[PDB]
């Protein structure tokens, strides 16, 4: 019967005899355990050890099988995803379809989880009432068996799935069977870009009711116009059989203090010709001067319903958090209790490295406080109903969440194939119906979204009128079809730039700005997912947020995203190395696309985190003469928990310092005068540095949490003092082959034939293993490669161009090499081409100048062809024999940093161990670069100048050549790249060339000078 | 299996395995005929004698059934309704449903007809191509089976079914049998002031396409602004083997002249970053000093739609008639071809005192010449989709139409239970998009309205704007929760009277004249029913069209209604009598309300 109906392939059934979605509910039948939230003694987990059998297809499933256990079943732990442990491949792809498209249909090799368990039910649970089972998520789809009968079926893999159980159950030793198949019907509308992983994934658990029962509830606040006086309006329904004595009662409380309190018995007033609700009732409390909640203070009510007799009996009892605030569209701007927000936002996949797509709470929690911790005040459920207990965190930590539909088709072809067909309208409703009848009574939920990249159709606009109907509490937003279509409320571009027009035909991407002015146009926009964070990225972060403060309907947006979602491999030596695409024999797959995150997937931080921390501080400083102007951008709290450190520098020596206490209102300003500032002899720039520490620790940060800085330079004098004349005068020799110059025990010697410095000497100690030589390359970043698709290759992209035009293939040609004696120095020049195929593609002159303290100058001006693509970089490199464990230097950090994504580096003295100028990202790339750096030692070399340098154990060819951080090895020596300039990093996306034109080396002529001496 | 699963019970299982929605195909080979209308041979029809047995239940159904023909069947003539052969009772009931309200359940005593036809089909049908079975109407639910396999499962009275019947017959001797049940969860969805009647009430034919097909074709028209130059744009999606080869023509005739013709391969525009449909085409034809249609002047055209090969074969050709009209709501009036209309209207059942439920061309013809001869402009199918050749007539003699989806949830309390409830909504969605799928190339069809008397729900909201969205040449109306909710884009009361104001809690009924100036208020007012016909009726008749004609807002309505819906019973001599509720010993009844008509 179940395998001759095929449920599986038909997107008209997507359920049987499943019970309607609902709030959470615990069924208590005390108020002061519902009240305080202690566990439920009618609520039980079945989460353990399970039984487990693997199977091709569902006819390979034996009939036993709904009667008593297999031999040859395995113990596993539910909940979990079965390719974790080990019976098929996890699969990564991100536009094509894992499967042939072909829908309805799926293949008939379609593998299957059969999965068990025996457990025991107490005698009083079969005496009177109701006992449902409550799957949270299974993927994809399941049939249900309890003690050999059939229950149901179930499709959606993201909410949960109840079953009546009460006709099937027996006191003693009862058996579940569920049976989950990999793909359905239900496969072609979840088509997100992430691993495809299978089983029962979520909780699962037997919850009790009485026969009478509650059985809905909502929960909606009404304010006055300066939120000084709420109505709370609870709507509560019951199912079983109607009696007058019945009653309902709702109270409100606030810790331990009641505020507000309601009864009434049932019957709601008169909706239509035919009469009201009998089995309905409506409660209006009133409370005056509520607490509201927001972001920055989440203030939380405590709702607690009862279903009680008129002679006080409690049948049962349920409650939820409640928190009043306001969300709504008012002249073009989002308000939340009547200010204008600002969205520092995240998307958020739900990933773990070991565990695969089964969530806990420590790493829920983990996640919450490292988002607030980097100024984070929201986050996008990209792209599907997450785990219910992540709202609540949302509620009492403070974010903003934005609840998404699990409806993805970014594979069909066009992108509405489905989406615009009524016969899969039933398929999409189920989908945004229940995820609303869950949620809709969370205060952080404040959008609803109708899923991702599925087009514009007919079934869009119907759900969008379908949700604005149920629940007019919250806007709704969808970005298919262009990103404003009749079926959003907001304007939601995913990946705009902030200046420049991309014209696809159909659907453009407009630069934000011109987008809020096309005629017309009257919404608020907030990008759904901006700046790319694939690799080495968030080039041009801080355009973004310039104009996001300037413009009023930019209300900010949510970046893509969260966390890296690599998985984890074992070695022979059981060495565990991060995977991506393809590393499981999964093909075809989308390789490293499959990682974006500004954390790594066991949560430590890129460099890209410090970058967005800075951006989205909620304190602006301007700096005028001797005053700092302190501007807050929070809406709702005073700074009470805030003071501010200065402090002057000169050249990364401190002169002075101080602590001010921060009082600035919401929205307001505080002036602060510095002292006299001490006026220093010696020549250098002086610089100011001012943060906002946090003295007292508060729920998501520990005592000191620093949250926002700037810097600035004052004065500074330039040296004007001649260098010291020193008595001894270098000696050159000259042979055939080489020109060597000697002072004290230092020896410098330059090859003839290349035209290169091949060797220097301190004694008898070589000093490199490579000669000094220039560098036009660099290892090509994850922006610089701009492929989504594996298949499909851009000749637009930065790689391809520098490959075609042969920077990676150059040859040195050398064209001059002379030496000379001065009356206190030699000089060396040279001067040589690259080619390529004929074709000049650079030349560089260099002189270099030994002098008699020992310090050699090198001067380099070069010219770059202005048809041949932009370069990497232009600078020098070479591999020093020596491995120093420090590296110290005078300019920007402490943390890697870039052209276009310096704003969060300070100018300082820092110190480091080499470790940790070497980022490690899984797929390796250039990394590591410090900018605006006037001084680098390591071991015994000092080199002074205006530059950027890198500094590690790894070539730029091993980078390259590489795919995977873990198979890097530790060549000789140090390799140092020394650039007098440096290209942008992009990062607005990574499928086509992003680097803005002020970060590209168009100049066609540069110079720069640099020091090399021994301290 | 069948009697296990129980998909009558199921509000979530409307169909199964059934083909997709689409205007009226004949499928011609040839382009000559297709222009002039005639008969297709690719188009048979299955009306005439069938076998028929009736069960109180479909758990007395034998298994032998499904294999060969019961000995103690019956001959019967197809279309019918088998209360009008005697084997159960008609029952007339208005709000209170026929059966306990317990939904989804209906009762374990639920009437089973039986059908079964014998039938031959040719040797060229099956070496090539797709041949599907249709039934235009079959109340209210139905199983059906070919040569003794299970085929298909369907639900909606009102609106086709059709079936791939290909990989079931064979040559020579083909055997159908079709088990329909009176009771349905579907029955929730019907609960219309009428007789409650079952069985295949309409036509019931076999169509044999080519494996490459026209799956779909839609019409739209496009004017300037004093209605001198049009274009008219048409969609066209193929299904099979797409090929470099095919090409499609579009051709618009007016008697023997051809005016507008154009020729495309298959590949639409771009419609987003995937790209566009490679099975779907759109042709833009023009026409200078179109003649329009109206109810006044009925001109027609005739569009042909040729699939055919670059070098000429023709593959298959489908047609319709057009009329070039524009309606549109513009400053709070409703204006046709820029004009305001006044809708002389009247509400009309699908009744026949003898056939029951069963219309033929000859009644349809008669009813429509009575309507014009009286001074009618305009028809509301009330409450649900019609007999597909009405459109026709109402395009050729020139009535303007309303067309209804099948929705009424009168009996239950509140009004609103099922229509608020998201379960419901695949099974309210199923009978609104496959009307508008049906009937959007019809001129005639000048309003959509969302069925009636079913409170007001968010169901009603989402399926509002889904209309909108698929079609915005035509307005929507729905008059239940108040007649002014954010379902309807005219206001629309049922029996509002001029002057006088009924002020009932939550759903009022305004007088006509102080509801059109309630603040806020911008739409047109057109009552969907009023001056009820009971009896000896229409007292105070004048009084409305003093009104109409005074108020440039008040556009008319339409009268409730057409015909009296009496049954033909006999006595001892034979001589016939004109019977209502009551007079078939079913009970509980409503008695003589079911006549209400002007004939
Ligand atoms: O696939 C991810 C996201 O779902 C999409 O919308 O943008 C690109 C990103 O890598
Ligand atoms: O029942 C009939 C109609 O369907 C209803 O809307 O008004 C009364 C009339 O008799
Ligand atoms: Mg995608
Ligand atoms: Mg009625």
């Amino acid at each position: 019967v179940v395998l001759q109906r095929r449920d599986w392939e038909n997107p008209g059934v997507t359920q049987l005899n499943r019970l309607a979605a609902h709030p959470p509910f615990a069924s208590w039948r005390n108020s002061e355990e519902a009240r305080t939230d202690r566990p439920s003694q009618q609520l039980r987990s079945l989460n353990g050890e399970w039984r487990f059998a693997w199977f091709p297809a569902p006819e390979a499933v034996p009939e036993s099988w709904l009667e008593c256990d297999l031999p040859e079943a395995d113990t596993v732990v539910v909940p979990s995803n079965w390719q974790m442990h080990g019976y098929d491949a996890p699969i990564y792809t991100n536009v094509t379809y894992p499967i042939t498209v072909n829908p309805p249909f799926v293949p008939t090799e379609n593998p299957t989880g059969c999965y068990s368990l025996t457990f025991n039910v107490d005698e009083s649970w079969l005496q009177e009432g109701q006992t449902r089972i409550i799957f949270d998520g299974v993927n994809s789809a399941f049939h249900l068996w309890c003690n050999g009968r059939w229950v149901g079926y179930g499709q959606d893999s993201r909410l949960p799935s109840e079953f009546d159980l009460s006709a099937f159950l027996r006191a003693g030793e009862n058996r579940l069977a569920v049976m989950v198949l990999r793909w359905s019907d239900g496969s072609y509308l979840e088509d997100q870009d992430m691993w495809r992983m299978s089983g029962i994934f979520r909780d699962v658990s037997l919850l009790h009711k009485p026969t009478t029962q509650i059985s809905d509830f909502h929960v909606a606040t009404r304010f006055n116009d300066d939120f000084s006086r709420a109505v709370l309006e609870a709507e509560v329904q019951m199912c079983g059989e109607l009696r007058d004595y019945l009653r309902v009662t709702v109270s409100l409380w606030q810790g331990e203090t009641q505020v507000a309190s309601g009864t009434a018995p049932f019957g709601g007033e008169i909706i239509d010709e035919r009469g009201g609700y009998a089995d309905r009732v409506t409660l209006r409390l009133n409370v005056e001067n509520p607490k509201l909640w927001s972001a920055e203070i989440p203030n939380l009510y405590r709702a607690v319903v009862e279903l009680h007799t008129a002679d006080g009996t409690l049948i049962e009892a349920e409650a939820c958090d409640v928190g009043f605030r306001e969300v709504r569209i008012e002249n073009g701007l989002l308000l939340l209790n009547g200010k204008p927000l600002l969205i520092r936002g995240v998307n958020r996949h739900e990933h773990h490295p070991l565990h695969g797509q089964v969530m806990d709470e420590q790493t829920m929690v983990q996640d919450i406080l490292l988002m607030k911790q980097n100024n984070f005040n929201a986050v996008r459920c990209s792209h599907y109903p997450n785990h219910p207990l992540w709202y609540t965190l949302c509620d009492r930590y403070g974010l903003y969440v934005v609840d998404e539909a699990n409806i993805e088709t970014h594979g069909m072809v066009p992108m509405n194939r489905l989406t615009d067909d009524p016969r899969w309208l039933p398929a999409m409703s189920e989908r945004v119906t229940r995820m609303v009848q869950r949620d809709r009574n969370h205060p952080s939920v404040i959008i609803w979204s109708l899923g991702n990249e599925s087009g514009h159709g007919a079934n869009h606009d119907a759900l969008y009128r379908w949700i604005k109907s149920v629940d007019p509490s919250r806007p709704v937003q969808y970005e298919g079809g262009g990103a404003d279509t009749t079926a959003t409320d907001i304007i939601c571009p995913m990946y705009a730039r902030v200046d420049e027009d991309q014209p696809f035909p159909a659907v453009p991407k407009w630069s934000i700005k011109k987008w809020l002015s096309l005629p017309g146009e009257t919404r608020p926009l907030i990008l759904c997912e901006y700046a790319h964070a694939m690799g080495n990225s968030l080039g041009g972060f801080a355009k973004y947020w310039q104009a996001f403060r300037q413009y009023p309907r930019l209300q900010g947006g949510f970046v893509w995203d969260w966390v890296d979602q690599s998985l984890i491999k074992y070695d022979e030596n059981g060495n565990p190395w991060s995977a991506y695409g393809g590393d499981f024999g999964d093909t075809p797959n989308d390789r490293q696309f499959c990682m974006n995150g500004l954390v790594f997937a066991d949560r430590t931080p890129h460099p890209a985190l410090t970058e967005a921390k800075h951006q989205q501080q909620f304190f602006q400083f301007r700096l005028s003469g001797q005053t700092i102007e302190v501007t807050s951008e929070y809406l709702f709290r005073h700074s009470d928990n805030e003071l501010l450190h200065w402090m002057v520098a000169l050249d990364g020596k401190p002169l002075a310092s101080g602590e001010v206490p921060l009082d600035v209102a919401p929205q307001g300003k505080q002036l602060i005068e510095l002292p006299e500032l001490p006026q220093p002899e010696s020549a250098g720039q002086l610089w100011l540095t001012v943060r906002v520490v946090q003295p007292n620790a508060t729920a998501w940060s520990e005592a000191g949490h620093i949250s926002a800085w700037q810097q600035w330079r004052l004065a500074e004098n330039l040296s004007v003092t001649l260098p010291a004349a020193s008595h001894a005068i270098p000696h050159l020799t000259t042979s055939e082959m080489d020109f060597c110059i000697e002072l004290g025990n230092k020896r410098w010697q330059f090859n003839r034939q290349s035209g290169f410095l091949s060797q220097m000497w301190i004694g008898d100690k070589k000093q490199l293993l490579t000669p000094l030589r220039d560098q036009f390359t660099r290892a090509p970043l994850d922006n610089d490669i701009g492929v989504s698709e594996a298949t499909r290759i851009d000749p637009n992209a930065w790689v391809e161009r520098w490959k075609a035009a042969g920077h990676y293939q150059a040859e040195a040609a050398l064209l001059q090499c002379t030496a000379d004696t001065l009356a206190d120095a030699v000089l060396i020049t040279t001067a040589h081409a690259w080619q390529h195929q004929g074709k000049t593609l650079f030349i560089s002159r260099k002189t270099y100048r030994i002098d008699g303290s020992g310090q050699m100058a090198i001067t380099v001006d070069v010219e770059v062809a202005s048809d041949t693509p932009h370069p990497a970089r232009i600078g020098l490199n070479c591999q020093l024999a020596q491995v120093a464990e420090r590296v110290n230097w005078l300019g920007l950090g402490p943390q890697e940093n870039y052209p276009d994504r310096l704003t969060a580096a300070c100018f300082d003295r820092w110190d480091l161990p080499l470790s940790d100028m070497y980022t490690p990202y899984v797929f390796p790339s250039e990394n590591g670069l410090r900018c605006g750096t006037r001084e680098l030692n390591y071991g015994p070399h000092q080199w002074r100048g205006d530059f950027q340098f890198n500094i590690s154990r790894y070539s730029q060819q091993q980078l390259m050549e590489t795919s995977h951080r873990h198979l890097l090895h530790a060549e000789e020596g140090t390799w140092l790249n020394i650039d007098g300039f440096h290209m942008g990093i992009g990062g607005d996306d990574s499928w086509s060339p992003s680097v803005s034109a002020e970060f590209q080396l168009s100049a066609g002529r540069y110079h720069y000078q640099l020091v090399w001496c021994q301290k």
